[PDB]
């Protein structure tokens, strides 16, 4: 039994007193509120909030039975007796406390009937997690396939079909019960830690996500090279093997930006060496030369590191001496028995641990390392009596990887202010995207079921802040022989998901260059396609930095008033314009694609489909997976290069999918130097915009460029615009007032400036796109 006693306004926050204690309500923006219970007491600080100190001016009003605390769009309605807070956007009820806060830490809320709930981070349970209960304790799930209640990267957060996100801003071992035990109750629980939640509201899913990343953090633009081709396995055993792999990409004509070194870079065995954090010189004898030789070919080197220092490692005595390891209650370094052997964990929450670990990353980065892979950050083993500077293991567990990322990000920015950090990690917390975290879905089995789960995992993580969530392409764990069809399908899917990193245990090759002739003939043009599409992908990345819009978007974005689409995990959007349906079983001869109402083109064949609502059935083939292009799309391409270090946009090729059903369309292409972390902040970019206006007798394109440019930006780009489904009735083209005849023959066979191909229904315009505005008008 709880009731309101009294309140006050202090530094813009509402502090309420009940019979049980203080409750602090601070608006972190007009659409987001932090509710801290036990506000009087000492607690762990917020991990989820980018600006935990902020509180914007809100309006407070009082009635007999209630208080009302409001920002722009979000309102807290505080019932006094009994005490219960509920939340409104306009006058629409978003979420209501049932018992609310109790004692262990426990929050209880009502779920509305029919409300669907996404959330929890990585689980394989279905997109709507209502009816499920699961722990909040990051933990490995080696060899998962088609089911998991608990894996590497949980998030104490949910997204509802009422268009709110609720964050449990707590780092401890806990649980979430989403109307499982009691059908109308959402229950959040933890053994300890901060007793706070954060509610964020939005008018649409895009703007919900914008509001969420506003308060939790925006991912800084990764380096363009993160969108390229990675060579990775577990693991290259030597410098010779690593050089041979870079050579294999060159001799097989596959693009390659980055080679990834797993744990053999620091010792010859899986066990016994972890914590060395230095080169195994028997097997990597000249590593500075190795890395420099790779940079000459435009190839970056990424190294694996882990949180654990073994007692057999060369750095045990030094870490103990520096007080860098987590301790037992007696105050000594805690040691425990990992797979790898007996060892400790670096205390990233301490000053000494942070300085010690940072110094090692600084040293190796000085040697030539371009980026970093932090594995086992759950932490994979984390005994409960381990003591970190700010709490015990069970209290801090779900924030360890988050602080690891923060530490490393700040260190990389301090060492290289002019470069974008690359940080790939397996486990984090809400807001870890602000430290550049690029997560992957862990040790997936080499099975169709492991592939079939990747879209679900990717969308769940994308929706709550993680644009660059990806998988070990081709699968990671076990297998005795390559499943060639599954491998091909996983790497085709790869092209249309955030990071192109095939990776597997090295008894079966993960890299496409080591595959048979048929597999390489299929995949080589697709990996080249990934490079030709960099302007599309990099522009979606730019949008993710600006607004949190994920790269992969769920089918349900296409119709916000049809909540049944929330269940789909088999088709998704890659950027604005491509509806992708990965093939996730062997021998599938056709697929039924639940395309939204409108006009759609076969990405591979140019075929036009119109649909009222009924799904489209497309046949399948082994060389592609089904991709449809939305009418009104602008798809930008550049020529394929071997490495993004060679990237040029001097030549553009843009494909516009015309249909009279889309009278107005827009596209953009974001160009910058691909490496400067301050490019967007300082407007050191070239933002190309394109607008189409499509009426009965004309098709008009308006082209423009903004921003201050960047060093090496071409002043003039040779541009080929290919208009698919173009009317055969266009008589002439006006370019900036200058009339040009449209040729009706020999388009492919003459240096034609405007040419209509009657057999393909494609009108091709070739022109120079300079810094001034350009208008292209086609008239019947
Ligand atoms: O470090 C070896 C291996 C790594 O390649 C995978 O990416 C990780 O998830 C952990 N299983 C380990
Ligand atoms: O729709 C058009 O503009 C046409 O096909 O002629």
């Amino acid at each position: 039994a709880v009731f309101y006693k009294e309140h006050k306004l202090r530094n813009d926050g509402l502090v309420i007193t009940t019979n049980q204690g203080n409750i602090r309500l601070q608006f972190k923006s007009e659409a987001a509120i932090e509710v801290l219970y036990r506000a009087d007491s000492k607690q762990l600080p917020s991990f989820a909030l980018a600006q935990p100190e902020s509180a914007i001016k809100a309006q407070l009003t009082e009635t007999e039975n209630h208080l009302q605390f409001s920002g722009g769009t979000l309102t807290a309605r505080i019932q006094k007796r009994p005490f219960a807070i509920s939340y409104y956007r306009d006058s629409e009820l978003l979420l209501a406390e049932e018992s609310g806060f109790q004692v262990k830490i426990n929050f209880r809320f009502y779920l509305s009937p029919g409300e669907k709930i996404l959330g929890g981070g990585q689980r394989i349970l279905g997109m709507d997690r209502r009816g499920q209960r699961f722990p909040l304790y990051n933990r490995a799930h080696y060899g998962y396939s088609d089911h998991s209640g608990q894996m590497y990267f949980g998030l104490p957060a949910i997204m509802s079909s009422k268009q709110y996100i609720l964050v449990f801003d707590n780092s401890a071992s806990g649980a979430m019960d989403i109307g499982k035990t009691e059908s109308d109750i959402l229950q959040l629980e933890a053994k300890s830690g901060r007793s706070a939640y954060i509610l964020v509201a939005g008018n649409s899913y895009p703007s919900l996500i914008e509001n969420f990343t506003q308060v939790t953090g925006r991912q800084p633009l990764p380096p363009r090279w993160a969108l390229g081709s990675f060579a990775s396995r577990f693991g290259y055993r030597s410098e010779a093997e690593t050089r041979a792999t870079v050579q294999k990409y060159k001799t097989e004509d596959f693009p390659l930006d980055t080679i990834v070194l797993d744990l053999y870079w620091f010792g010859k065995d899986i066990k016994g060496h972890m914590g060395n954090l230095d080169w195994d010189k028997e097997n990597f004898p000249t590593p500075l030369d190795m890395m420099a030789d790779f940079k000459q070919q435009g190839v970056k080197t990424v190294l694996i590191t882990e949180p654990f220092v073994l007692t057999s490692s060369k750095r045990w005595d030094d870490a103990v001496k520096a007080k860098a390891l987590a301790k037992d209650p007696q105050g000594q370094p805690k040691a425990f028995e990992l797979y790898f052997g007996n060892g400790g964990i670096i205390d990233v929450f301490s000053k000494e641990g942070s300085r010690w670990f940072s110094s090692i990353y600084k040293d190796l980065s000085k040697q030539g390392v371009a980026g970093w892979w932090g594995n086992l950050g759950e932490p994979e083993m984390h005994p409960e009596d381990t003591q970190h500077a700010i709490g015990d293991a069970d209290t801090v567990h779900n924030a360890y990887g988050h602080r690891w990322a923060e530490m490393l990000y700040q260190q990389q920015l301090d060492q290289f202010p002019e470069l974008r950090p690359f940080i790939m990690m397996r486990a984090g917390f809400v807001g870890s995207q602000r430290y550049g975290m690029i997560p992957w879905t862990g040790d997936v089995s080499r099975t169709w079921g492991g592939l079939a789960s990747q879209v679900e995992l990717a969308l769940q993580m994308s929706l709550l802040g993680f644009g660059y969530i990806h998988s070990d392409l081709g699968g990671f764990a076990d297998g005795e022989t390559l499943d060639k069809e599954m491998y091909i399908r996983w790497l085709q899917y790869g092209v249309f998901q955030p990071v192109y990193r095939p990776h597997g245990q090295d008894h079966i090759p993960s890299e496409p260059v080591f595959q048979d002739e048929e597999t390489k003939a299929i995949l080589r043009p697709l990996v080249k396609l990934r490079y030709r599409m960099l302007p599309y992908i990099y522009t979606a990345a730019y949008q993710n930095t600006l607004t949190g819009m994920p790269l992969m978007r769920p089918l349900f974005f296409s119709d916000e008033k049809n909540p049944a689409l929330i269940d789909n995990k088999t088709s998704y959007f890659w950027g604005d314009s491509l509806l992708v349906t990965p093939i996730t079983q062997a021998g599938v001869e056709s697929v039924s694609i639940p395309a939204p109402k409108g006009v759609w083109f076969d990405f591979w064949k140019d075929t036009r489909y119109q649909t009222d609502g009924a799904p489209l059935t497309l046949p399948t083939d082994l060389h592609t997976i089904p991709v449809l292009v939305k009418a009104g799309a602008f798809m930008p391409y550049v020529p394929a290069v071997s490495t993004t270090e060679d990237y040029r946009s001097d030549s553009l090729e843009i494909h516009y999918y015309a249909d009279a059903s889309v009278p107005l369309a827009q596209g953009e292409i974001f160009e910058d130097d691909g490496k400067d972390p301050n490019s967007i902040k300082r407007n050191q970019f070239d933002l190309l915009t394109l607008q189409a206006t499509h009426t009965d007798n004309q098709l008009h394109f308006q082209l423009a460029r903004t921003g201050k440019g960047y060093r090496g930006m071409p002043e003039r780009r040779a541009t080929t615009l290919v208009i698919h489904n173009a009317s055969d009735q266009y008589q002439h083209l006006d370019i900036n007032g200058k009339t040009i005849a449209i040729a009706q023959a020999d388009c492919a066979s003459t240096p034609a400036l405007a040419c209509y191909d009657q057999e393909r229904r494609q009108l091709q315009l070739v022109f120079t796109w300079g810094r001034e505005a350009l208008n292209l008008r086609l008239h019947k």
